[PDB]
């Protein structure tokens, strides 16, 4: 049915059944309360939207729970929020909680919500240790995000300070078409999306067809912190920050772009934890690199095998392209003093990345940047394979021999890459066809009722002077006395 208040939106959602259809009537909807516990069922989802998605607007002291199954809310606008700052936690629920499977939230916006730390959009164990499945996250948009956490976590366990064998099960999500552009915090702030704890949890999600527009919220756009997800065919756009296999081995990542184009900040890139990996028809062109990190497009984790900072090796870099990075095309030692630091303090075995499959790859320089394509101050002969790559434009800065031909280059046909299991995708077929289809555009990703993009940030790279007033009170507030 129509709805026109809180109250009515409430007694609606509690009486709703299978295959039903909530629409909220033009309006503002203050300090709204909207937990949804009902169940729709397979093939008959429940869904709650707004009639006219643009005019209805979730603001104030405001939150929203997906307790039930088979739930799709939809075309619904965060602004103007005023949640309690003592009563909101980081690695908390988000303004939207998920805690029931099969849910998705869609054509949503969420811009500068409030000042209260929490993700805008969470996936949330229930208190019996219930963990959501097979959720969606599409055609959202998140901006001007001004609070502690990500923007997105998706969880398979509660956060602790671990280390038992047991890991969280596969949650077999998608995020898909959303948009992120949001401010830089200081410190370890939480970045746009993370996915899992630690290595010994199973994600499983496909992360897919994203924009991420100056999302510089911290170092890491994504924290992938879980096994087998598949990060394929998103584009980084002038973002502050790495795409990382944080924790967990055997991830993917295939044909994204990370895209740098002018010379305001350092941009990334990926920082790669762990083994097993498939990083694949990837297409690397940054203008700037990050020095903090060590100035590459591609960093290559060094430190203790399976560890907090688990070493990368033994995987998979085929068919991407490396073309006028400002920086090392490849770092093979990143960060290594505090690698160091970190394996003498624990006991633990000090390695650089090894048994690397270099395969089809294409290294390609024609700007005055100044930097060789490679980084490895470890290196030893014959510790990696080298094949099929192309590399011209400047010194290699490591002595492999690899061809100069471009004119020769083609990418290596792959056929032995294992699928991941609930993922749709032929990854042999992807890898084999190279890099295909461009940098993707706004249009391509916004909520279908939205043709203005939202926020201050994207196009600017500053809040506006109202945002970024409120962002300073936020990290005052978090900050030391
Ligand atoms: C993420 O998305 C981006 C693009 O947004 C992709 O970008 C590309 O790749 C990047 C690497 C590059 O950077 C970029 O430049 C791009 O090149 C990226 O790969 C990722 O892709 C995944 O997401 C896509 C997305 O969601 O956009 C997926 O694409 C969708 O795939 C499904 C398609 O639907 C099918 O085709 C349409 C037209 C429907 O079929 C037609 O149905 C008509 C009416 O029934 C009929 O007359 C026609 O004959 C049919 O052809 C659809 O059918 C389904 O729906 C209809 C109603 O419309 C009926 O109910 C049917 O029963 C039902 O089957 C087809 O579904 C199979 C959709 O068009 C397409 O957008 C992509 O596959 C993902 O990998
Ligand atoms: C709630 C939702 O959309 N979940 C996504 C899931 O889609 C469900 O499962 C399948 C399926 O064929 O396995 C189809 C329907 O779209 C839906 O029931 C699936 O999303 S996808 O279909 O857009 O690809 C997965 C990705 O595999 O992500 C969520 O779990
Ligand atoms: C709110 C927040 O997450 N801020 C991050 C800092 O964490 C807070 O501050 C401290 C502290 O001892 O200084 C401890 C608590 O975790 C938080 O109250 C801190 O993050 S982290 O180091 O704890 O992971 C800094 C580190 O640079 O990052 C801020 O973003
Ligand atoms: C100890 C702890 O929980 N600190 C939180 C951070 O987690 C550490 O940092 C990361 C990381 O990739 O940033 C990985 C380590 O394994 C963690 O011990 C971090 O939280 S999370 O969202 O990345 O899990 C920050 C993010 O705001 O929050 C700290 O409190
Ligand atoms: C406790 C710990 O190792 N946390 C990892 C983060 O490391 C801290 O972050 C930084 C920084 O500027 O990024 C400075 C502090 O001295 C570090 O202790 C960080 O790891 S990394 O930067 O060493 O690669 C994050 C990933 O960004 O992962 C945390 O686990
Ligand atoms: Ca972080």
């Amino acid at each position: 049915q129509v709805v026109a208040s809180n109250e009515t939106l409430y007694q609606v959602v509690k009486e709703v059944k299978p295959g039903g259809l909530v629409q909220i009537a033009d309006g503002t909807y203050k300090d709204v309360q909207l937990i949804v516990s009902n169940s729709g069922k397979s093939g008959l989802p429940i869904t709650i939207k707004a009639l006219n998605p643009g005019k209805v607007f979730f603001t104030g002291d405001a939150k929203v729970e997906l307790r039930g199954e088979h739930l799709i809310l939809e075309g619904i606008w965060f602004k103007d929020g005023n949640r309690a700052i003592q009563a909101w936690k980081s690695h908390g629920p988000g303004l939207v909680a998920i805690y029931g499977s099969y849910n998705r939230i869609t054509a949503c916006v969420f811009d500068c919500f409030d000042e209260a730390n929490s993700a805008y959009i969470t996936t949330s164990l229930t208190e019996d240790g219930k963990v959501p499945q097979h959720c969606r996250i599409d055609h959202c948009s998140f901006t001007d995000k001004i609070t502690f956490d990500q923007v997105i976590n998706l969880n398979n366990t509660a956060r602790a300070i671990k280390d038992g064998s047991v890991g969280g099960p596969a949650m077999y999500h998608r995020v898909d078409h959303c948009f992120f552009s949001n401010p830089q915090k200081p410190g370890n702030a939480g970045g746009g999306i993370r996915i899992g704890y630690y290595r010994n949890d199973i994600g499983r999600c496909l992360v897919d067809s994203n924009l991420f527009m100056r999302q510089d919220s911290e170092a890491e756009i994504i924290t992938s912190k879980s096994q087998e997800n598949v990060y394929y065919g998103n584009t980084y756009l002038n973002c502050q920050g790495t795409m990382n296999f944080r924790h967990g081995d055997h991830q993917v990542a295939i044909n994204n772009f990370y895209i740098g184009n002018d010379q305001r900040f350092g941009y990334g890139g990926m920082f790669v934890w762990g083994s097993r990996h498939v990083i694949a028809c990837n297409y690397f062109e940054l203008s700037e690199t990050i020095k903090s990190r060590g100035n590459a497009a591609l960093y290559l984790n060094p430190g203790a095998m399976a560890s907090e900072h688990a070493l990368a090796f033994d995987m998979l870099i085929a068919n991407n392209a490396f073309i006028n990075v400002n920086g090392y095309a490849i770092h093979f030692n990143p960060l290594d003093e505090r690698r160091k630091e970190y394996c003498a303090a624990n006991r633990l075995k000090f390695e650089t990345p090894h048994q690397l499959m270099l395969k089809g790859n294409l290294f390609f320089k024609d700007k005055p940047y100044v930097y060789p394509f490679f980084k490895d101050d470890y290196f030893i002969a014959g510790k990696n394979s080298w094949t099929g790559n192309v590399a011209l434009g400047v010194e290699k800065g490591i002595p492999v021999n690899i061809s100069a031909n471009r004119s020769a280059y083609k990418p290596v046909k792959i056929k032995d890459i294992q699928p991941i299991e609930g993922i749709a995708l032929d990854l042999n077929a992807l890898i084999s066809k190279g890099i295909t289809g461009k940098p993707l555009s706004w249009d391509e990703v916004r909520p279908y009722w939205l043709k203005e993009m939202p926020g201050t940030y994207a196009l600017t790279a500053r809040l506006s002077a109202d945002r970024a007033a409120k962002f300073k009170a936020v990290i005052k507030r978090n900050k030391e006395h």
